[PDB]
């Protein structure tokens, strides 16, 4: 008896959708909600002071004017960042490259004027806290990251801030995962009332050896290939289901963000996607009148 086995099909905002908004930014959540998102996916990181942003990269380089490690700086020094100031619409951040191919650089520092119904803040690095604030009643996945891949330290600390702040909402409409299978299991013993979905060892032995994962699990969020071998399969699906686990599938390199590709996938009885291009599957979702939570429609299974 599973909730999440129900909740489908799930219009996840990958980072809000990095490749149509800025990604990590209360511009792009707030757009991807307006849109239609079921599902907020974050991705979040400490400051010096230990505070909780939401950004994917260990660095501000790639997304921000800035430079450093996240856990090396103030929050007041990351929040005066330009958190636009590499997104071009269909790339993603790629610095470096005549300026103006960059529609949102500058309004966050205030050099120009913000799209209707949004303020510069809303183009910067922001507290989790801060998106909690403003998505009282919207489901977030939220991703434990670290600095490095050997320093796994930085990712237990993330597990331990994050849970603290989760149990002060009370909330348990959360499902908090990392690559890290040790953060997620120091998360679960902190938290043990808020959803997880495991790490890439236990996704390993339950794909590759069939090791039901931690307790607690109610999803496996997988990517499409992985290293050669196709992970988001029917077969693989199946077997996930009949073992009360929900499968939400995500991009990011691994395979195209495609109308071909969603529709794969959704044919493949996932019962969410991460889409780079969240307004894109809206399009899809409703022409092909696919059900979603509390809409009626059709079961592609
Ligand atoms: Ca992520």
């Amino acid at each position: 008896d599973n909730p999440w086995l129900d909740a489908r099909v799930l219009n996840m905002a990958h980072a809000g959708g990095e490749n149509e908004a800025p990604a990590n930014t209360l511009y792009a959540f707030k757009r991807a909600v307006k849109l239609g998102a079921n599902m907020l996916e974050l991705d979040v990181q400490s400051t010096k002071d230990d505070q909780l942003v939401v950004i994917h990269n260990a660095t501000v380089d790639q997304t921000t004017d800035g430079t450093g490690k996240v856990r090396d700086l103030t929050f007041e020094q990351v929040h005066e960042l330009d958190a636009a100031y590499n997104f071009i619409p269909g790339r993603h951040a790629v610095p470096g490259e005549p300026p103006e191919s960059y529609p949102l650089r500058g309004v966050r520092t205030g050099e120009k004027k913000p799209p209707p119904g949004y303020q510069p803040s809303d183009f910067a690095i922001p507290k989790l806290a801060d998106v909690l604030e403003a998505f009282p009643r919207t489901p977030i996945n939220i991703e434990i990251k670290g600095t490095s891949d050997a320093d796994i330290p930085s990712f237990l600390h993330n597990a331990k801030l994050l849970a603290r702040l989760l149990k002060k909402t009370g909330r348990t409409d959360f499902i908090v995962t990392s690559f890290n299978d040790l953060a997620v299991a120091k998360f679960h013993l902190l938290a043990p009332d808020i959803p997880i979905a495991p790490g890439m060892a236990g996704l390993a032995a339950y794909f590759l050896l069939g090791v039901k994962p931690m307790h607690g699990t109610v999803a496996l969020q997988i990517p499409v290939r992985y290293q050669g071998l196709e992970i988001a399969t029917p077969e693989f699906i199946r077997r996930a289901h009949a073992d009360g686990y929900a499968v939400h599938v995500w991009f990011s390199g691994t395979a195209p963000d495609d109308e071909a590709t969603y529709n794969r996938i959704i044919d493949s009885c996932a019962d969410g996607l991460m889409p780079a291009y969240p307004a894109l599957l809206e399009r899809i979702l409703d022409e092909r009148g696919i059900e979603r939570p509390g809409r009626p429609g059709v079961d592609p299974c």
